[PDB]
């Protein structure tokens, strides 16, 4: 007589939730964004063993207030100024409300045709809001396209399962037998590609010493060189070696860098090789007209992917796989066989919602509005001599630092790195931010990311004042 | 100005959709498990470009309504007896409602403590239930745990693990030695298996699938393993890495972890149980000894979105030594470095899987062991069981049908007997008279029942458990099998 969907718990349970979401927004940025806890706090507040008896849901989410929620990084926070912003909307949380509550699974077209056709249409839409040629589309207006799309968890699986596909198709143009030829593929990134793409490279069982990690330097702004692609390219094939597969990455996580795709995909058809282009934050950028001159050239690449859970509203996980002329690998399917795993949840139905509910125009005007706000905190940081942007802004995150001379305690360029680490520490422990690093062309550099959905302009240059107090301070 | 999570649209949003689910779940028995649609039908009726202008929700809903719902397959209906069925529960929803909406990345511990601690939590809860040896959880412990999305991912990982491993030890310059691994799975496991394989870069020809029969009720027989095992190392390969399922995809067929786990260790191989749908199973007493020997195994696997009432995605993967997944999967980029990962007294769960983001996937697993408890979880393995135990003495009842293999959890399989009626003289009869069948029962709507392959028969899998599913629903989908069975046969 156990129902685990009965009706009563079912509008309770979800009403407690709900009220408890709205609550979290409400009064998010009244906590500390980085947790006080220590590692190992949580097991020393729960019980260390499952409950044999059932408990009340009132009392699962008072130990979710109680004991969850303060350990938590809140990712929600409009002081969340770290990593990429997994920005988030209502209709997204909706929808995947209404998927976990339908529970399907899409391993085939049978198995639940809407949930198949819905992220054939979701991507499809996605792909005329990049303007993607028709090569890289399921169905256009009238027929069929000659591409596919899959949405996938992670930017990494769509590497992998790319990587996975250029590799076999360079095995068999070298006459391979079996894997037999595989110590002969090479595949190549700029140095400023993730650091999980090399990852998915060794997955895929390419060699150590095939994987070439292409030196990038200030002249580019840390964007790939395509010249010396193709000197690495040109010595690999010299040498006997097969160049397999190269990953452009347009903006990179680091410092926003972008490699020229079209410049990429001319040197990279030298070789037969794959190309793909790896958008996962920026890409969202590209639905508005000014930002989709970083695609130029997409049409001569083989795939290319990028996460709506970043800087589309959509929460994780949704990142959007496209490949060109899919012969080469009436019925209605997503690339289903280029993912990790066969059956998966319906992750189209929140992406769609979004795109439904809000539409274009105010999509576009989302990542407009951001870059705005990353605008007005670059020209703050500009307007302050004791600091440097250390490359241009792209997108809407900032690099920025105390340089070398900003004071005393700034004299060397090795003092301004442990004053900007000083300086990142301090506002972290204030509560009222969270700030993260990278280190570009060999100086400790502060990332600042625009776009935590909650974030209003007055958050971003109420941080400004608190990183020139903190900075002040640190001088005497 | 436009703020997509201000406080009137995320509660109004939220609650049309709670609506949408209490409706859903109070008529979804009363549609039909298939629907009558044609591929293509989505974008005819939605657009095919998007639109530029908003619309109020209740419009999305609208559509959800009349173009999505009447397209879909119901996992959740009651009617709904193919492959395995998605348990579902209140409080799982409600943990993956909080965790899209909180939508924390946690691919460090530091990136939010919370979202890993409650993840190795959960982790260790299911341990317990399933009374998992000791050097599966976690001061001098290898062992360890991750939540990751699907059975593929963990199969995956582990491959990779041991590919390494046995790349290393024998000698490999690179990977040119990547031809001579070979690896081992009954021809009963799920066909993802061999797609992990392909995907780690294994050769096709190195991959063994090892044929079984009624004698073990298709279980992978350990003495054709050793057999093939030893074949390849006497042929200069290296035996890499060892799958044994318990509960098959097919039929539910266990193999004898134990014995395989023994028959590896002879080569130093990878042994990885995939356990998807049977291991909840075992949080129950009389089912735990299906797992006996897996304290000699390397990994084990199992997924509690199938029979765990945990909406998908979430699958377990357990390891005696995390640091054979660490070496293969770590990653140590600058803009991710944190004290907290620099004293090793922390897990960073990128490091356990394909990617580096990750949703706060403990929350909805807790919730589920916290508000229910044991004995109730124990109960719902227990009370499908015997629901799939009535079905099946039903259909031992009729002389026109058979039980084809024996019974070990909740699916059971069976068949229209050859030498049934006029329509099954002949056992190629029989195999058309069951596809028929089938696809009468799904034209009713009443139903949905897919078709296996045992032994060469066509074979009807009956897969007892969707969450909504009660006796009557068992008793009354076998009275429709009869009444068509009948109407076929004259
Ligand atoms: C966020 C980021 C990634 C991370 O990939 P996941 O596997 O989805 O976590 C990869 N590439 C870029 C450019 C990124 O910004
Ligand atoms: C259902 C099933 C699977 C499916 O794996 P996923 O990748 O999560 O879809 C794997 N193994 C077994 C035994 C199964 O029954
Ligand atoms: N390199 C970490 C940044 C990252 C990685 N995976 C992610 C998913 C979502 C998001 O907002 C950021 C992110
Ligand atoms: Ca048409
Ligand atoms: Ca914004
Ligand atoms: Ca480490
Ligand atoms: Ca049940």
């Amino acid at each position: 007589t156990f129902q685990p969907l009965n009706a009563d718990d079912v509008r309770s349970y979800l009403h407690k939730a709900v009220d408890f979401i709205s609550d979290y927004y409400k009064s998010v940025e009244s906590m500390p964004v980085l947790p006080n806890v220590k590692p190992g706090y949580l097991q020393d507040e729960l019980r260390a063993s499952p409950p044999t008896y059932s408990a009340p849901f009132d009392v699962t989410m008072k130990e979710l207030r109680s004991s969850v929620v303060p350990g938590m990084t809140h990712w929600a926070s409009p002081n969340f100024f770290a990593f990429f912003p997994s920005t988030n909307s209502a209709a997204a949380i909706a929808g995947d409300l209404i998927a976990s509550a339908m529970n399907t699974v899409g391993f085939t077209w049978q198995a639940s045709p809407a949930a198949t056709e819905m992220e054939v249409l979701a991507l499809d839409w996605l792909a005329q809001m990049l303007n993607l040629p028709t090569s890289f589309m399921n169905r256009t207006g009238e027929g069929r396209g000659t591409g596919g799309g899959v949405i996938l968890g992670t930017t990494s699986e769509a590497m992998l399962v790319t990587l996975v596909a250029a590799r076999d198709a360079a095995l068999r143009r070298s006459g391979s037998d079996g894997v037999a030829g595989l110590h002969r593929l090479a595949v190549y990134a700029a140095d400023q590609t993730h650091s999980t793409f090399f990852k998915a490279c060794r997955l895929a069982g390419f060699d150590p010493a095939n994987i070439r990690s292409i030196p990038t330097g200030a002249e580019t702004d840390y964007g790939l060189d395509p010249a010396r692609l193709l000197e690495a390219m040109q010595a690999d094939a010299d040498a006997g070696l097969v160049p397999t597969y190269v990953c452009a990455t347009v903006g990179t996580t680091s410092s926003n860098a972008v490699d020229p795709v079209g410049a990429v995909a001319d040197v990279a058809a030298r070789f037969a090789a794959w190309v793909h282009v790896d958008a996962a934050y920026a890409g969202s950028a590209c639905i508005c007209p000014e930002f989709r001159h970083h695609l130029d050239g997409v049409e001569r690449v083989d795939s290319i992917s990028m996460s709506p859970h970043k800087w589309l509203m959509t929460c994780l996980d949704c990142t959007c796989l496209y490949v060109r002329d899919t012969h080469r690998l009436g019925e209605v399917t997503d690339l289903k066989d280029m993912q990790v795993g066969v059956g998966r949840r319906f992750r189209g139905l929140k992406l769609w919602m979004v795109m439904r509910t809000y539409g274009v125009a105010k999509l576009q005007e989302h990542i407009r509005s951001d870059v705005a706000m990353a605008k007005v905190f670059e020209d703050l940081v500009r307007g302050d001599d004791r600091f440097e942007v250390v490359v241009p802004r792209n997108f809407a995150l900032v690099c920025f630092r105390i340089r070398a001379g900003a004071g005393a305690a700034a004299a060397t360029e090795e003092d301004a790195d442990e004053a900007n680490r000083e300086l990142m520490e301090r506002l972290n422990k204030t509560g009222k931010a969270y700030v993260a690093h990278t280190v570009v062309g060999g100086r400790f550099v502060l990332r600042f990311a625009v776009g935590s959905s909650l974030q209003e302009e007055h958050h971003v240059r109420s941080a400004w004042e608190l990183i020139k107090k903190t900075t002040t301070e640190m001088m005497n």
